[PDB]
């Protein structure tokens, strides 16, 4: 497959981001979150109870990775993946952006989003890429 | 399944760690690496060319996650997973621990290890847990 269409198929199939966040003193945390993406950036809906949400609140930098499953990988030392760093911003509840992304998320993930989007500790973060994109295992590399 | 056997099964079946590292100014990076574990800690063999290896060298804190695959998860918003923070240290090439761990890795991962263990950019890091372990999706929770 050609590079560009393979990237597209991958972004459409993968439902989760792996995230590296940091607290105010720069202690690292790794976590994951289901996501949707659109013209405004990548969006995750996560719990303030968990560290990654409290981290993105105080220190709005994230390293993001979208990666194929261990069991799907031809080569474990070369998992097909897309990686990029981003700047995090919280999305105001019930704002126009909020309603759009929640809608999108419901469409991708279904009923579950109904409950989650009601809970006060669940915050919506917009993540916007800034320093490039790394792509491994696509096109000529597949 | 009971908690303890379910954890045992997971660590045996899961072959990579997802890593959150930080550079000298505390900027996050997300990555992954095949691992082995033994009584000396968790071990990953990674390239100094890549950011995570240079991060671990200069700022040796890391957040580690072992996580079930996306396509296998019953619920995407509750992927079964183990998470822990750790301290990293570099293992001296051709030292006793190096030879011990390379043999273990070759056993888990096969001949690929023969090549990587000979590339000078590939370094062996020991990751040791310092602040307990978070267990999500096991035993009574399953």
């Amino acid at each position: 497959m050609r590079l560009e269409p393979e990237i597209k198929e991958f972004r459409q199939e993968r439902k989760t981001l792996q995230l590296a966040t940091v607290d105010a003193q720069g202690r690292p945390n790794v976590s994951y979150a289901p996501f949707v993406q659109n013209q405004e950036g990548y969006f995750v809906l996560i719990s303030h109870i968990a560290r990654h949400a409290r981290n993105l609140e105080v220190n709005p930098q994230v390293s993001i990775m979208m990666i194929e499953d261990e069991t799907e990988a031809k080569q474990l030392f070369a998992r097909k993946r897309l990686t990029f760093d981003a700047v995090a911003s919280m999305v105001e509840r019930d704002s126009e952006l909020w309603c759009q992304v929640i809608a999108q998320m419901g469409e991708r993930f279904g009923e579950i989003i109904d409950g989650l989007s009601q809970l006060q500790d669940f915050m919506l973060f917009r993540l916007q890429p800034e320093q490039g994109l790394f792509v491994k295992g696509f096109g000529l590399e597949h």
